[PDB]
């Protein structure tokens, strides 16, 4: 019947301490001890970890009344908002809301986004000067905040960033959600709530402003390259004809931005760091750039679409250091897994971090080798060998945008600068919801064109 248990340190708390010490190592260690499927008590929750590629289809192809997302990620309600996303009234409503974000992520917008990336980096180079050292994680977070905001919200957001502290407000929301929220969703967090209200009022203002501009300039509606997520949200209704409330519009923008930022800034950090620290890798990347750029001096979309090796580097950083280390679902009915049955109420857990280091799937997995993908094709062994964007019904809809954003940023930065990373590549720090490199992450740079 039930899978093998990790014996608990204590009653209730169970395996929390070793889990909290390092959840990826926790799953590796215990998979060796107990197999492909084991269960653990963790601050009251029964958590069943699925750890081999071969068993993942049952997880990924379930429906939302078999394996529920809304039951596990509903603690995000104070960040994204009441009635939005995991706190939507239904699974169907949640799916429609996700479609509004995805509808500002079209090819047409992607061509405009490349120019945004060029513009923001040009502004950033003036702060950095011709030489120096900079924290990599912060540079990326700072660039991704301006770029993602303008990509999703339109250029009207830029004054609020540069003259109303919106970047700091985001960091206060990010500040007040920890992994413990998953276990205790009512842990009060008053600075987070203060910042969420502030961003709320700014986004309300942005919606009102946009309404005026849709009156005075209705042609924008026709032009697909100027239509951002704010615009769709103001002009689309739910499928059954119910109109959106501004509360929901606001929440959906906050959520989209939350997805738009942290995961990409972290991936960019890991990618850049490993690129510039491996001489061979850096040579191949620069040889592709020079071939694709030719005599042009700025990026455009079709150039970014030919950056295959740089794409493979990003993918390799996502194998090794996926920012979303664990994917979860609650069993609403018992579930068959292998010989076992997982019972109603257990949380199923799949980890892209664990998959990424599986010795089945990958050889020398602690080595950053983009050619493992580009030649040895190691990812395609199993159907679910690589899942840093998930799989199936709830696969990331931001994937192409993230690829575009991180390739572009790293390509532009390489065009401007020679860069050298200081010290050894860090380990992941398992202290936030979205997992990034352990500080410090510093690099030297110098401008290539005096
Ligand atoms: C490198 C950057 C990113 C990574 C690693 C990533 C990873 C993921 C993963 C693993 C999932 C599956 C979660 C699950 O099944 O429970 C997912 C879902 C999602 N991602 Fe991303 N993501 C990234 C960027 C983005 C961006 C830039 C956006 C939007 C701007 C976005 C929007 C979403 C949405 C809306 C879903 C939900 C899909 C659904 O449930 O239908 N993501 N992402
Ligand atoms: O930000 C979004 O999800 C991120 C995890 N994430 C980050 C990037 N891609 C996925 C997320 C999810 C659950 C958490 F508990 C914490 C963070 C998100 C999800 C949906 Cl369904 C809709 C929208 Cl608009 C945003």
């Amino acid at each position: 019947k039930l899978p093998p248990r990790v014996p608990n340190l204590i009653p209730y708390v169970g395996s929390f301490v070793s889990f909290a010490k390092n959840p990826v190592q926790f799953i590796i260690d215990n998979s060796k001890k107990y197999g492909d499927v084991f269960t653990a008590t963790i601050l009251g929750k029964e958590m069943t970890f699925l750890n081999h590629p071969k068993i993942l289809d049952t997880f990924f192809k379930a429906t939302d009344n078999e394996l529920s997302l809304r039951d596990v990620y509903r603690f995000m309600r104070p960040v994204f908002g009441t009635g939005v996303v995991y706190d939507a009234d239904s699974t169907e409503r949640m799916m429609e809301q996700v479609k509004f974000v995805s509808s500002g992520l079209t090819t047409a917008r992607f061509r405009v986004f490349v120019d945004i990336f060029e513009d923001e980096i040009a502004h950033k180079v003036k702060e950095l000067g011709p030489e120096g050292t900079v924290d990599v994680a912060e540079l990326m977070a700072d660039l991704i905040i301006f770029t993602a905001s303008r990509c999703l919200l339109g250029d009207e957001v830029r004054q609020y960033l540069s003259e109303k502290n919106l970047g700091k407000l985001y960091h206060d929301i990010d500040d007040g959600i920890s992994p413990l929220s998953f276990f205790y969703p009512s842990l009060p967090a008053p600075k987070r709530d203060k910042a969420r209200k502030a961003v709320g009022e700014i986004f309300q203002e942005l919606l009102d402003k946009r309404r005026e501009e849709h009156k005075k300039h209705p042609e924008r509606l026709l032009d697909e390259s100027k239509m951002d997520v704010v615009d769709h949200l103001l002009t689309q209704k739910y499928k059954d004809g119910q109109e959106l409330t501004d509360v929901h519009r606001i929440g959906i923008l906050i959520a989209g931005l939350f997805a738009g930022q942290h995961t990409s800034s972290i991936t960019s950090s890991w990618t850049l760091m490993n690129v510039i620290s491996n001489k061979k890798v850096l040579e191949k990347v620069r040889k592709e750039q020079e071939e694709i750029m030719g005599s042009d001096k700025v990026l455009d979309y079709d150039k970014v679409m030919k950056m295959d090796y740089l794409e493979a580097c990003m993918k390799e950083a996502l194998r090794m250091y996926p920012p979303l280390i664990m994917i979860m679902r609650m069993a609403r009915k018992p579930r068959e897994c292998e010989q076992y049955i997982i019972p109603k109420g257990n949380i199923l857990v799949v980890s892209p971090s664990v998959a990424g280091r599986c010795t089945d799937t990958y050889t020398n997995p602690d080595v950053f080798d983009p050619e493992r993908l580009t030649e040895r094709k190691e990812h395609e062994k199993f159907k679910y060998g690589a899942v840093p964007f998930g799989a199936g019904r709830h696969k990331c809809i931001g994937e192409n945008f993230a690829l575009l954003q991180v390739k572009s940023i790293i390509s532009i930065l390489l065009r401007y600068f020679d860069m050298e990373y200081i010290g050894k590549i860090p380990d992941p720090s398992y202290t936030s919801l979205v997992v990034g490199p352990s500080p410090p992450t510093r690099m030297r740079y110098k401008l290539r064109k005096q």
